[PDB]
Order: structure tokens, then sequence, then C-alpha cells
């Protein structure tokens, strides 16, 4: 259970507004383990694949353009219930509903510029991880505080 | 909609306990735009006008004296749903009910020393803004990150 | 009422992961007064007394070993509703249910390594205080900001 | 001597990059007392007065345009040796020479976008104070921690 | 050499202005190990012993009264060159000369309210440690990141 | 001049001690632009190339083993004088000499576990960038605050 992983991506507005370090620190101080990280401008084709479920929504063309309009930080994090807990830490998808203390609650305002993405389930995490990273980009190491984080 | 404004005042206890910077930083990092700001000791007459709706409450004389007992920082902030979101960020009026992560939940304890004020509605914001500021004190400028905060 | 006290202990995992300063800062910034503090490795006998109600639970031997496996910071804090508010600040006993903004929600993952303890009631605070501190270790002084924190 | 005052202005780049709360917090946590504060777009004529000594420098037209290109936060701060210490806290005028730990050393890069101004001497502070504030904007109150800051 | 220790005391002004958490966090994040900690009001006799070398200085009566005027946090910290490094982190004894980034440079103003004490040499550390703590209050444990801090 | 780049690597001790977010935030808040980033366990052969100049030093086998003993965060950052400024922000190579306010001064103790690397010159930056990154990993975009950071 402690080996669960999620995909977290800082979107272009999070990069542009200078929020990368603050976001990583939230995951680090919680006790989760950084498995993978890269910085890139995601191609339109890649983003169409990421967002394939939405390909018919009216806002899809604009979503893909915005997500391609600057670089993103793509990450994988590991730990117990990291998918669900990761989502709690992000806050609600819509920042208007996100509580103070959460990433979106603290740092952004509108649903179209909501700074971050996290996997919504284990099954979507495994799909997003295979889409965004090569197997060799997932680094295997053990946190020095593992036994103080986990029974 | 993105042009809504609220009035936020740091009460004398907020000033005295050295919380001005911390409070401003919360609004800045969220993406709201500072429109106006001044520091003053509000007269008793001014405060009776600010609090006119409470003039019959038992606590009103003591409320006015406390609000006159040191300086306050008066501000106007702008953004989408700034009134309602501003109140969420402050926390509940009574600090005992305010959640961790909010301004009152993090920083104060009792309802009579609750460090900050925010407008409860658009209509009361517009009245409080006209009471506390001259129209020329409201500054018009565009945040450099506006297009990363709003679609 | 403003003289209520609670017992807070930073558990060995809290110490080990470098969270002592962060935790104390949360209580200080809120307006509570530090009454007593010591750093020690609690003996097994002491811990069995602290946790006497659980002496029959399956996890009790392991709980005691963990709580003896490094030092703890034992504190007393004072203020209005410090017991209940202290527990809100800590978050739920189980970190999986603790909200962002709380100590456990921000800093830990698993119920067996949940970094901190706070008294659950006035009556249990008074018992824990007499167990962990001598009366002469409780310091009486008045915070310089007391009249800005309390009516 | 403990009554000395300085003028500090957060320049339009400081406001645009969201540094107002961070800067104020540095002065507050040091133990200085905020005496006055306002937020305005300074007129070109006002700025030419502020910068009268430089009116012949090649960079003066550009300096005045930049200082008028967005709002500034104008402040007065009080305490022992606040002029000299204020300058130390800001860092060197040229951010390339400012040490880490200082405001310019932490937050900016180039001399023409150096985020903040502080009075260079007691006599220039008193001139800048009279230029930017009316005497009634200077608030008299005593910090609750004064006797823990000063012998 | 990695087993060197220093005595650090947060003075009454440091406690009263709510700096305890901040100060501890500086030592923890650096990689030093907390060995002992207690909170007390030091007696005048104890303080006269601590400050015996200064008993003839004109400021001595004032120094002793102030150091007795509220509680102090007494600590022992361990690590390589902790005495010298500890002093660098504190800053110069006189806050006017302390650089931004240091404890005194960031948080206090005058030499008689200079928030913190650190041992000036290994020999004075060992004397201060035996004066303020019993040998049994010094806790022996190994930090989980020790081998990431030391070769 | 404003297009200069440096290579910054957070070493395995920096990762293990949970300093990645904190370090990135220092570069972001200064005004530098993140150009590239990846997370990997560098091979022994790669590290021997990075450290080719030291291959005869007594500490070289241990340095390579330590640098291979966990993952590193490799980055490229851009801005005016980023190589020299980068070095000033890191502090001296030897943490014993690094000032408070710097990354090494704040966060580490010993030369063999000094948490971070930065290029010592433009020429070594260009060599390190070509060794650690492919050209296509270097992302070109323009900061939204560019004209508030640079004249
Ligand atoms: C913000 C989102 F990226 C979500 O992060 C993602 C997943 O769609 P959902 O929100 O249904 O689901 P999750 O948040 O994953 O639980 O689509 C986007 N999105 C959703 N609604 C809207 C909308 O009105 N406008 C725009 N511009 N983007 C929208
Ligand atoms: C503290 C307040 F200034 C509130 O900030 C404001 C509006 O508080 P309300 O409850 O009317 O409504 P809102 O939540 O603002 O919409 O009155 C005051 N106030 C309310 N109860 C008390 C009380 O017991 N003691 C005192 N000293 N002041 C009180
Ligand atoms: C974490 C706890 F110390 C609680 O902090 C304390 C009192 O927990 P209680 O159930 O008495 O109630 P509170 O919510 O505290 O008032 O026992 C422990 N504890 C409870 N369940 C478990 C468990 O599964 N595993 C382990 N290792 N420890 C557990
Ligand atoms: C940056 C400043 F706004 C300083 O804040 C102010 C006082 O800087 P001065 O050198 O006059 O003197 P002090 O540091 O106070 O002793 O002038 C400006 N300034 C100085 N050099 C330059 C320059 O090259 N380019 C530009 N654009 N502006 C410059
Ligand atoms: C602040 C100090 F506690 C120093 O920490 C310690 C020894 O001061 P020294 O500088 O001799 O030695 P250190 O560098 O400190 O180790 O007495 C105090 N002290 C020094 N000067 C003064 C002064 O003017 N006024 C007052 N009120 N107290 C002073
Ligand atoms: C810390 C370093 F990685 C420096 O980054 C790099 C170049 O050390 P240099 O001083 O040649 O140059 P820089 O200051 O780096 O640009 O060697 C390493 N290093 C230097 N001395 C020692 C030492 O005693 N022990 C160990 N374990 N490693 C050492």
């Amino acid at each position: 259970a402690n080996l669960e992983r999620t995909f977290i991506a800082i979107k272009p507005d999070g990069v542009q507004r200078g929020l990368v370090g603050e976001i990583i620190k939230r995951f680090e101080q919680k006790g989760f383990r950084l498995v993978a990280m890269k910085f890139l401008r995601a191609s339109e084709e890649h983003l169409k694949q990421h967002y394939i479920d939405l390909k018919d929504r009216p806002f899809f063309p604009g979503l893909v353009k915005y997500m391609n309009s600057g670089p993103v930080v793509a990450m994988v994090w590991e730990g117990l219930n990291v998918v669900k807990t990761g989502r709690v830490m992000l806050g609600e998808t819509n920042p208007a509903d996100s509580k103070p203390g959460t990433i979106r609650g603290d740092f952004c305002i509108q649903v179209g510029r909501n700074i971050i993405h996290g996997s919504d389930s284990v099954k979507s995490a495994e799909k997003e991880i295979s889409l965004w990273f090569k197997p060799e980009e997932l680094v295997d190491y053990k946190s020095c505080a593992h036994d103080w984080v986990y029974e």
C-alpha cells in the first residue's frame, strides 16, 4: 500500500507565477517520496492524449493550447494513499471551492488557471505515469526517514 | 466579474501583534490585486459609521473603543469573487470556529480580538470602500500575471 | 477560562523529522502561552502509565517501544479553549483524515507515526500535566500581547 | 535616538512581483514600528522632486517613467538607527552586490529594477517624509513589545 | 569533532516576542542535533553565576534583572564546529552589527535586548552546560539523517 | 548578458533531507528563469566525467560513490550574471565558511555533504549543461515578469 504512486503536474500558470518550489515543498514535508520529475513543453499531440477523455468538450481546443503555452513540471510521488491524499492537498478542481491550506486554495482563483493537476485514481495514475515518463525515469531509492514516516 | 472588490481592514490587534505582512502576503499569493491601502487611527465617529448597523448591540461602545485604540490597515482588493473568497480566507468571525489555514484560524483566539475585517457582501463592500477611501486613492493598474490568473 | 491548559507532546518521529520549531511556531503565532517545556526520552514505565487505558490493545507493546525509540518534546500551553482548539490545530488522530492546514495534515501520513499528541479533554490534560511535569516546572508569566489577544 | 524614522518605498516592480507582504514582514519581525503607509501611483512631478538631485543623470527620464509605471507602497518606519539598519536590511543599491539575506539580495537582479528605496541619511529621511506624507498621516502609538525590544 | 556541543539560550525577549519556534527551526534545518532543552525562569543567583565574568560591568544589574524578568529556553546542540557555527548563525552580540540572515540581524535591534545567547568557546560551552543542565538531561540518540549530514 | 545560464544540481543529501522545494524557491524568488530540470541517479561513469578534473584527488572515489548513492535534481537557470550570482546564493563550497542567508550556510555543515553544486564559470556551465542535458531539454519561454525584473 505504501508503494502507491500518483502523477502531479504543475501547469504553465504555476510555473509562470513562481510556485514550483512551494508546491514541491508541500509534498516533501508531508513525507511523500519524489520518484520522477522533468520540465518540458508538452506537445499538442501529447496533451490530446493526456486529455483524450475530454476531446469532445467545447473547451478542449483552448485547454490544449493553454497547457502548451508554456512549460510544465511533471512529477511522480510515492506513498500510502498518495493519490487520494494528493488530491486533498491540491484542493478541489475549482479553486472557488478549494479550502485555505490547500495548494489551489492558497494560490489561485479560476478553474481555467488552476496551477496543478493530480491523478484522480490509482488506475488513472498508472496511465498518466506511463504516458508522461519512460520506465527508466522512475528513480528507485529509499527515504532516510522512511521508518519515522511508516510503521 | 473579475473586477469585483472587497474592503479588508487589519484591526489594531493585527497591527500590534505584527501580522500585517503575513496577511498581505496571503492576498498577494492568491492572485488578488491590491487597489488601495492606508494606515490610520480611525476616529470614533468614523467607526460608528462603519459599525452603524450594530449601534444597538451591547458590545458596541467597547467595539468602537477597541477599534480606536490603535491604528488599522485599510485595504481594497480586486478579483473574481473576492468578497466571498476573502471571507473564506479570513475564516469565521469567531476564531474558535475558524479552520487552520485561515487567517483567524492560524493567528487569533477570541471574537473580540479577531485581527481582521472583510466585507460580507458586494453591497457592503461598496459602502465600506466609499466610507474609508477617497475615489482617487483607488489605483488602476494591471497585474503582470493577470493572464496566468484568469482565462 | 483564559487560564485553561493542555499537554502537547512532539513524538519521536516529529523530533527525528525536524518539526519541533515548526510545531512550536504554530502555537506561538496563534496567541497561546508556553507554560512548560522539556526534552527527554520517556521511560517505558512512564509511557505505560501515560497509555494505561490502552494496555490491552494489540498495538500497545509496539506503541510503547516507538514512543521510547527517541526523545519527545513535552509542553504545556495555556489559553482560552486551548484543549479543544489545540486538537483542531493538530488535526485528526489519523493523518489520512487530517485537513491541509493542520499539523498532521501538513506533515505526516500514518496513524502509527502521527508526530504529535494533544490532551483530549481538560480532565485528561490535568492528569497528563501532573504525570509529565513537576509543579515547579510550570512557569507563570504574562505575555506582552495578552491584552491584544484577549478582551 | 529610539525615535528615529526612515522612509521606505516598495517600487513598482516590488508590487508587481508580489513582494509587499514579504517586505513588511521583515521590518515588523525586526522590531521596527510602522508609522505611516499609503499606496499610490506617484506623479512624474512628485518623482522628479523625490529624485531632484539626479535630474541631470542620463538615466533620469527612464527612472521617472519606471517609478510612475505602476503603484508604490510608501512607508515610514521608526526605531533605533532605523535609517542605517534599514539600508543594511535592503542590501546594496545594486542587487548584484547585495548579500543573500537582504531584501535585494533575495529578491531582485538589476539596479534599474531594484524593488525598494530607503532613505540614505536622517536628513534625507526627514525631507522624503515631508515630501510623501502629510504630518497627520504619521500615526502615534506604542508597540506592545516595546520594552522587550528596548532597554 | 562531530560530537562537539554548545549551549544556546533564548532570552526572555525572544520568548515574549514569540521567536522560540523560529530559532529552533534554524538549528534543526542546519543539521545540528538537539541534545537537551528546558524552559525556566532563571534565578538571579543562577544568572550571576552564568555572568560571573561581567559582575563588575556597569550594565550588570540591568542585565541580571532583564534575564530574570521572564522565562528562557535553555538548549544544548551538537555537531561539527557547533560552537563557532552557532555564533555565526546568531550574528554579532550587538544587533546593530549583525547581518541580515542571522538570528539577531533578522529579529532584534539593541544589545541589551538581543534575544539569544550562545557559548563563545568549547570551554565556556562545557561550563555553561554543566551549570544549566544535569548530566541526565542530555539525551543520547542518533538523527536519522546523520549519514546525509556527515561523511 | 541576460541570456547567461548556469547548471545547478541538488546533491543526494539535498534530496534526502527534503530541501528540493526550498532550493528551487530561492532561485524563483530572485527572478531567475528555470530552463531545464530532471531527476536521476547519475551513473558512476557520468559522475567521473562531471568530476574529471578531480580524478587524482584523495577524496574522488568517495565523492563519486556518494554522488551515486541517491538521486540528484539537475537544473539549468537563466539570467543576468546567473553563474556568479548563483554561486553567491549557494555560499562557499565549504559550509563552514558559508554565511547565514545562503543555501549551504542555512542548510548544511560538512564539505563532503554540501547539498548542492553550481557552475564556477560561464565556460564550465556550458560544458556541464551539454554533459547533463540534451539540447531539446532546454525549454525556451519568457517570464511574465521579465520587464519588471529587467530594464
Ligand atoms: C481545469 C481542468 F483541467 C480539470 O482539471 C480537467 C478535468 O475535468 P474535471 O474538472 O471534470 O475533473 P477532475 O478535476 O480531473 O476531477 O478539465 C479541466 N476543466 C474542467 N472543467 C473546465 C472548465 O469549465 N473550463 C476549463 N478551462 N477547464 C476545465
Ligand atoms: C468582532 C465583530 F467586530 C464582528 O467582526 C462584527 C460583525 O459580526 P456579526 O456576528 O454581526 O456578523 P458577520 O459574521 O460580520 O457577518 O461584530 C463584532 N462582534 C460580533 N460579536 C461580538 C462579540 O461577542 N464581541 C465583540 N467585542 N464584538 C463582536
Ligand atoms: C496513535 C495513538 F497513540 C493515538 O494517538 C492513541 C489514542 O487514540 P484513541 O483511540 O485512544 O483516541 P484519540 O482519537 O487519541 O483521543 O492511541 C494510538 N493509536 C490508536 N489507534 C492506533 C493504531 O491503530 N496503531 C497505533 N500504532 N497507535 C494507535
Ligand atoms: C536604482 C536607483 F533608482 C537608486 O535607488 C537611486 C539612488 O542610487 P544612487 O546611485 O543615486 O545613490 P545611493 O545608492 O542611494 O547612495 O538612483 C537610481 N539609480 C542609480 N544608478 C542607476 C542606474 O545605473 N540605472 C537606473 N535605472 N537607476 C539608477
Ligand atoms: C548582551 C550581553 F549579554 C553580552 O552577550 C555579554 C558579554 O558581552 P561581551 O561583548 O563582553 O562578550 P560576547 O561578545 O557577548 O560573548 O554581556 C551583555 N552585554 C555586552 N555589552 C552590553 C551592553 O552594552 N549592555 C548590556 N545591557 N548588556 C551588554
Ligand atoms: C565538495 C566538492 F564536490 C567540490 O564542489 C569539488 C571541487 O572542489 P574545488 O574547491 O576544487 O572547487 P569548487 O569550490 O567546487 O568550484 O570537490 C569536492 N570537494 C572539495 N574538497 C573536498 C573534500 O575535502 N572532501 C570531499 N568529499 N569533496 C571535496
